[PDB]
């Protein structure tokens, strides 16, 4: 099939399914992880947010999945990662996605589980909307 | 790795992740489907005690329906990828009568519009299946 609106929407919906489940169910492990603080540091360390982005982005989303310790979930996420990576490269949103990550991280470390789950959904839906908005602006 | 408790628990957790997401987000499509009613009919057409022939066919169809209703081909394809594993785990412990009862209750919650209760029942069903499979991992 084509690289089209449906392909994009399916990718982001799958991410919401997986990443939000893991954030919700492994919230305390994520919040307590050294990896989270390292990612936060990498974001905080710069004003922009092109260099910051690709690393920090993959690391943050993959952390939520890894924290499950469920090797089947981890493997399924790795299986679809090239597709996830394609879709993220369709539209450059470094500054704004970075801001959303930073806010997500602060909700997590401050213990606002309900708000972190909301922010992760909002973030993925925002990314989706902007990617679809720009599908014909190449 | 081994076919052990962790393997089993990971399988059921994955199913809860996928199937509950799809039931929650495509509830009205599932509730309105002809397939759901065909499955219910197949369950209702034999005694609670006769679930064995019932079971394999109705069970795969019911769980796969939830996924299919998403219309998300990536989700559908990932569920298909893990299906042989799901099918292994279900075969580890024979629970035909009781799982069939749980399917019937789940279906009734769906067709009656009780979305919150259907989601609860699906989770309870998968967790009940998990617990019994682990309970019996050394009773072979
Ligand atoms: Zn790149
Ligand atoms: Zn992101
Ligand atoms: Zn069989
Ligand atoms: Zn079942």
């Amino acid at each position: 099939g084509a690289m089209d609106e449906k392909f994009i929407r399916e990718t982001i919906e799958t991410r919401i399914m997986m990443e939000v489940f893991c954030l919700e169910n492994y919230f305390d492990k994520i919040a307590g992880s050294e990896e989270l603080l390292e990612i936060k540091g990498e974001i905080d360390d710069v004003a922009a947010a092109r260099e910051i982005f690709d690393d920090s982005d993959e690391r943050l989303h993959k952390l939520f999945i890894r924290a499950s310790g469920n090797e089947l979930i981890i493997s399924l996420y790795e299986k679809i990662w090239d597709r996830i990576d394609l879709v993220r490269h369709l539209n450059e949103r470094y500054v704004v996605s970075n801001r959303e990550h930073k806010e997500l991280i602060e909700r997590i470390i401050s213990g606002d589980k309900e708000g972190a789950i909301e922010k992760l959904k909002e973030h993925l839906k925002n990314v989706e909307a902007e990617t679809i908005k720009n599908l014909y602006t190449y």
